């Protein structure tokens, strides 16, 4: 639902549902590994070894997952 | 009742908000403020660090770290 | 009129009250001042006189001498 | 016309009609003194030393005039 | 469909061709790698059999190692 | 025949691609291209850099400095 972001919506629910941990970049230069909890258009809820972390998206530069997604 | 695609982020700074929770907030520049939820809307979130308000851009804002967990659904 | 009114309450009392407040940027970049406006995208301030448009994608904080209430 | 813009858009209008010469501070620390030629959503037209410059509104931080406008 | 035809045609060429190209993120960071999708928000990038989720925001050019026609 | 608010963003786009002068293009890290315009969107340039294609987007471009200036209206 909601075009334009099919790839984005589905790439972080695959992350999520999978438990995959990734790296995620911000652009500040700072970073966070940890598995996505959940996402909204805005932000992502992030598991980092126990704590939880609310990352705006804007915030973001990149995720790096620990194995890839099937497409 | 809700604005579509900013479920999580209304709820969990609600959560943040309603139960007073400490947070460190880093922004983007590097900054950070170690504080609770006053108030927020689309755009700004308020916080007092220290008895002292702050009202920060979410722009601005990178993370949230709460000192408690948040629950969920 | 939007989602917003957090916002633009909290400027608007800034503004009203005269509250000194130093104005943080993105830059690391700061300013000391009073608002004299804003709209959605800008806020007019006041430092030592003369007069700053600073806009609101640069902002990262107000920080109040004295509460709001 | 327009709701929301009232102050940028009279405001820059006033600095580009005076023709008060101003600091634009970019935020990436760049900056530049120049005046206003042309203004629309997204950007501006300077005019610095008879070089033309077109710099995006995300790009800048704040004006800084050598004289106040009126409101 | 939006006015956003020379990006989404553009990022579609790099995919289907194959062209290996540097991304340069607003952080003065870059990856080296192949374009695999793309929404209007995020590129999927190929990093030597890596996935790499970019943010278009913090993407500032794509640079190809040939030219799109 | 025009998108409101972009009306000086897009001629003066076009003209720097129409007359293909060349411009300095600052971007917001502090990079630099020197390039001519082959086309731009909403969102994005493509630049030509010595022959070179350069694909950069918008939000990342601080300053468009050109050779020449551009005819007004």
């Amino acid at each position: 639902k909601q075009g334009g972001q099919g790839l984005q919506d589905y790439y972080l629910n695959q992350l999520r549902k999978e438990k995959i941990l990734a790296t995620v970049f911000l652009t500040n230069g700072f970073q966070l590994r940890g598995r996505v909890v959940s996402f909204d258009n805005w932000t992502v809820l992030l598991d980092v070894e126990g704590k939880q972390q609310l990352v705006f998206k804007h915030a973001i530069s990149t995720f790096s997952p620990q194995k890839n997604v099937a497409l």
